[PDB]
């Protein structure tokens, strides 16, 4: 009982969101130990998103994510494939055809189904749980207006899981989305994905991003998120929970960045308590989970640190910029003692 997923075991298992540095640098080595010995899960941070592994959507570039699954193996992890289909980080020649004006619903369709046929092909058997399809719901409740589905309609989502659940009928199908603690986006993902499921559209399971900030949102909407799925017929997932501890509401400001010298105690104390407020709240609906990944495992690798504001200096995870566990994190494990 050395890591806080031996804690957190018979509830569910505690991941982390991997770098591609962190797998292509030897000097990264450390951080790759401190996984093995913490997470029983893992998710590829962009090594397997489209444009990093197929630019321009010609040559694959396999190398970044098979030293990923290999390294899940290596230590029996929970391996999470990280997007098929994304509204961002995807070429633009995928849109348009040969030409290139903008591509025919039935030729975007196959270029779909081929991507994924190749990329859950190759893990197929060696990957748990994939992200389907991602963020297709606009914040508004409504459908989001990418290419995806201003061409191909919004079956798209319904071809996207029933190509993946052909090809590996062994992986845990997952619908991912962040803000899914607001109400009217939340219902009309909930409608959505029971009316794809009622079709027999094979969706496992929804993804709760749980892009959280240090006020809200409350845990009673996060417990809400967890009854509607479940009552969905779906099972929970936390795939890229952190915690935003800055001021937001862009251009750099010194009074928007009030802890570069380092997080007052009483900030360390507020981060600790919100960790444990939501950690309470899945232990509650542990049976409701299947998984909990942080995105990040130290602060110096969160993505908060120059998103929405470049430079400043975020802490959002469990462990500091020197690796260390942070308050929050001995709070998380104080529940299982």
């Amino acid at each position: 009982r050395t890591g806080i997923k031996d804690f957190y075991k018979d509830d569910f298992r505690i991941g982390t969101a991997v770098a591609t540095a962190t797998l292509t640098m030897k000097e990264k080595k450390p951080l790759l130990a401190l996984i093995a010995r913490e997470f029983n899960a893992i998710t590829p941070e962009n090594c397997m998103k489209w444009e990093p592994l197929k630019p321009q959507d010609k040559d694959w570039h396999w190398e970044a994510a098979d030293k990923f699954v290999e390294f899940g193996e290596k230590h029996k992890m929970y391996i999470v494939g990280h997007n098929l289909v994304w509204h961002s980080q995807v070429p633009k020649e995928v849109f348009l055809n040969e030409s290139g004006g903008t591509i025919s619903k039935e030729a975007l369709t196959a270029k779909m189904q081929d991507h994924i046929a190749t990329l859950a092909g190759r893990y197929k058997g060696r990957i748990q749980a994939w992200d389907v399809v991602n963020e297709a719901v606009e914040d508004d409740g409504s459908w989001r207006k990418s290419p995806w589905y201003n061409i191909m309609g919004e079956d798209f989502i319904a071809k996207a899981f029933t190509m993946a659940h052909e090809v590996d009928p062994k992986a845990h199908l997952i619908y991912n989305d962040y803000n899914t603690e607001s109400p009217i986006k939340r219902n009309f993902i909930v409608g959505m994905i029971k009316n794809f499921k009622k079709q027999g559209v094979p969706i496992h399971g929804v993804g709760m991003q749980e892009h959280l900030a240090i006020d809200g949102p409350s845990v009673d909407e996060i417990e809400k998120t967890l009854i509607a799925l479940a009552d969905a017929g779906v099972r929970a997932h936390i795939t890229e929970l952190d915690i935003d501890v800055l001021p937001s509401v862009f251009e750099y400001k010194p009074e928007r960045d009030p802890y570069i010298q380092g997080l007052p105690k009483d900030m360390e104390e507020k981060l600790a308590k919100r960790y444990e407020d939501i950690f309470k709240i899945y232990l509650k609906h542990r049976d409701k989970i299947e998984r909990v990944t942080l995105w990040g495992t130290a602060d110096n690798e969160t993505w908060l640190n120059d998103f929405p504001i470049k430079g400043r200096t975020n802490y959002p995870l469990l462990f500091d910029r020197n690796q260390k566990p942070k308050p929050a994190y001995f709070r998380l494990l104080d529940l299982k003692k």
